[PDB]
């Protein structure tokens, strides 16, 4: 106890759009604390709660519930326009006094509307000269995570102390950037003044989130929550590099995201949605472009929050979720979108890839060998009836049991969640 | 036991150079497996074994034990042309059959001539503009890691893999650069052509770390180790940007750079040297230039391990150990070169900082808050005997034993080590 309380988190186990913010959501209940650790507002995470619907993509998705404290850690990347944005759309929405709960690190790098840019003219360049680009949400997540790395972008902290010594060095930076797309416009006064005003209603939320942390998990006992962006096969590291986004979406994320050690993470909890889906360029195993592509994509509703992009969508994949499980180490996992497959007669589950007719003994860390595999299925028997009701394990019906049992089994992580919908209360405890 | 066995961390808790080499070298003597977590030849660990000396940079300092296999981790950036450089002055020191137990990561980025040489010019860049700059080991360190965030660097599984795919991105990622310094000179095909080379040298030695890690903690039993490079106040994210390296030198790069769960995180043992340095730019609130910083200075030979340059010194800050332990959760320390303070009669203890005659409450985020803070000291008594000869807790005079306590206390994290000379033997074990 001398230690301090451990976090609980929710992590993306396959390319994104799992169901981490219904899962997060559902755990928010009783948070006293729901943060975020990585990335920026390229994430989409939907809740849905009697019969309202949220889209959040920088603010946690704790924030609906106002008794828990929303909070953005240091290895998130934020731009300052967009999370106002996003959380006066919310305002509309019922979201009221989020402003008197949201606390933000202040070493949180900040993406500025140059690196947006930067993320659109950088695409639009790799597809006019290699053929083919990333894919990104062109949030300028990857820009600005390039500027951290380079030391040379701004943080919270530097945008609310002096602002003439924070002008100097946006000014510099954003030039650095023009070296790199001549073509690029920025309006420098016209930014650099929105951002004066920012400073001053971000302010009164901003904080040191390392003694944040550190003080919330060693004083009274409260419980928090890690809600995790992105997902594993999209980590810089892990990932189908280049195919990724710039952040760890892995476990580890939590700890340099958020300055706490390994001692204070408690379950880790793996979202797993019933088939994979992906949004972007890159290889894609199981994926499914056909008749049972389209069945996925439009039950599923399977369009990026973010981005409106349709996502590609094939066959459950345990290849990556495997992989998945040896980095991030998940206590349990959250099978999702089960419902989804209400209809199928059958179901294809990949198990293995092969190459040269030859399986594989791992995960390729080279993405292109991916794009070569030949992946072997196990055709699982669909249920055919509608689970959407169900609320305990038993109102599964048989070959609906055999399915969790099937993911259970493979992957060696015991299903703690069934979701049968997006509305909160359509879940199923298993345990 | 169906988790896996857990790794011991060594980590330093200052600005680098706290004996994390001689550390890491006494608890690899019976480890099965020594590993790099992070960052890449801009670290200098000494070890010294029977009056024979080494200087590792990106080998890990077990490499030294023949039994023992050392691992570099996907989180670190490697030179291949110092790789083997560094590997080849070893082995005029008595290195044999190193390459028989190096593994290295295919995940692993790589640091090209260019990105050291681009480390160089930004420099001089920063310096000659803005009057000062970071003032790095210009080993490509923060060109690398932008790089690999932007998503452009290339990594090991790269090189090894179709070599005219790999000299396609190489001769476009080279070009970008001279974008940015147009008076970089690159030779292309020179430098692409050495590439070749290396990729069948180091090849044999590659393999997928992730699967590696993942077998070795959950097949027999056995011990790795982890060698944390620079430290946490040079941290990324943490430490006192932007006078700082670019990667997680704390705990939770333990995580990314090997892709390992906190599930799998034993011991994290915290490297403190009893007094203070810094080398490179940036806030140092009990730096002493002055008397007392000549004899730490020259009492200590603190010079650049990989720079040969001269380390600025300070007397023990706990304000920053104790930030650093807050991000890390040591779990006990070593306090290394006690033997130093030897000859003092007094040495002052930094134990807070003001800013305005006023305390502040916790470790600034802000690094130029910190060039104004007035640190108040707590002056101690020396010993003023020699302790390079002590072996045990006992041999320590009492004001050496209250120092080692008074530091305990401090930070309410246990001594588990007191460093009394370079070489492996002169340590004592507290429990
Ligand atoms: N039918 C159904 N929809 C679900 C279920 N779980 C989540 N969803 C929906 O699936 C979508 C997943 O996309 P997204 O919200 O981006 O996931 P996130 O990015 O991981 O939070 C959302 O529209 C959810 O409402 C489920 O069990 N059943
Ligand atoms: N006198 C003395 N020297 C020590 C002790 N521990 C380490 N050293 C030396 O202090 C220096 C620390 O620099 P360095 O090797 O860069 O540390 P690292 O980068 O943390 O591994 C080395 O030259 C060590 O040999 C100690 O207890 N006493
Ligand atoms: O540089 P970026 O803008 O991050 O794009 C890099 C790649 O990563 C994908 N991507 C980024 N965030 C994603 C997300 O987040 P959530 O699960 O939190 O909703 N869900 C799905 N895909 C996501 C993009 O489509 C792209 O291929
Ligand atoms: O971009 P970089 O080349 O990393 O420089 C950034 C800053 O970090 C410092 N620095 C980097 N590695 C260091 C080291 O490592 P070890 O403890 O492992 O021996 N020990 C001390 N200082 C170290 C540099 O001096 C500089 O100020
Ligand atoms: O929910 C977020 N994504 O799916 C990303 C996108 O819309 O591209
Ligand atoms: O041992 C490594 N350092 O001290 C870095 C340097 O020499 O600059
Ligand atoms: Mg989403
Ligand atoms: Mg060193």
């Amino acid at each position: 106890a001398a230690t301090g309380s451990r976090v609980t988190v929710v992590l993306g186990a396959q390319w994104g759009d799992e169901g981490k913010g219904k899962v997060v959501d559902l755990l928010a209940t009783d948070a006293d604390i729901v943060s975020r650790c990585q990335g920026g507002n390229n994430a989409g995470h939907t809740v849905v709660v009697d019969g309202k619907e949220y889209d959040f993509h920088l603010l946690p998705s704790g924030i609906i519930n106002t008794k828990a404290v929303s909070f953005i850690g240091n290895g998130v990347v934020i731009h300052l326009p967009g999370l106002f944005e996003e959380a006066e759309k919310n305002e509309k929405k019922g979201l009221k006094d989020w402003e008197k709960r949201l606390i933000i690190s202040d070493r949180a790098h900040l993406v500025f509307d140059f690196h947006q840019a930067v993320d659109g003219l950088q695409e639009v360049q790799r597809q006019a000269q290699e053929g083919k680009n990333i894919g990104t949400t062109k949030k300028g997540i990857g820009p600005t995570y390039s500027s951290k790395a380079a030391r040379t972008g701004l943080r919270i902290c530097d945008l609310l102390s002096d602002f003439d010594e924070f002008s100097a060095r946006f000014k510099n930076l954003a030039h650095q950037h023009q070296s790199m797309f001549p073509t690029l416009e920025i309006d420098v006064e016209g930014q650099l003044k929105r951002l004066k005003g920012f400073a001053e209603r971000i302010r009164p939320m901003v904080r040191d989130g390392v003694y944040f942390m550190y003080e919330a998990l060693h004083g009274p006992p409260k419980k928090v929550l890690v809600e995790g962006a992105n997902a594993a096969l999209l980590d810089i590291d892990f990932g189908t590099y280049p195919f990724v986004t710039s952040s760890n979406c892995t476990v580890g994320g939590v700890c340099t995201g958020l300055g706490i050690p390994p001692q204070n993470i408690g379950d880790v909890y793996g979202v797993v949605k019933a088939y994979t889906t992906r949004v972007g360029i890159g290889a894609f195993p199981t994926e499914q472009i056909n008749e049972i592509g389209d069945l996925l994509q439009n039950r599923g509703h399977e369009w990026g929050v973010t981005t409106g992009r349709k996502r590609r969508c094939g066959w459950l994949d345990l290849m990556i979720l495997r992989y998945a499980h040896m980095v991030n180490g998940f206590t349990a996992l959250a099978l999702t979108k089960l419902d989804i497959l209400d209809v199928l007669s059958e179901i294809k589950v990949g198990i293995s890839y092969k190459l040269n007719g030859k399986r594989i003994p791992y995960f390729p860390a080279n993405q292109e060998i991916l794009q070569k595999v030949e992946v072997e299925y196990e055709t699982l028997p669909g249920w055919k009836a509608d689970t959407t009701g169900a609320r305990k394990w038993e109102d599964l019906p048989p070959q609906a049991q055999s399915y969790v049992r099937f993911v259970e089994n493979h992957m060696g992580v015991a299903v703690k969640w069934v979701g049968v919908g997006k509305s909160r209360e359509s879940m199923i405890q298993l345990f």
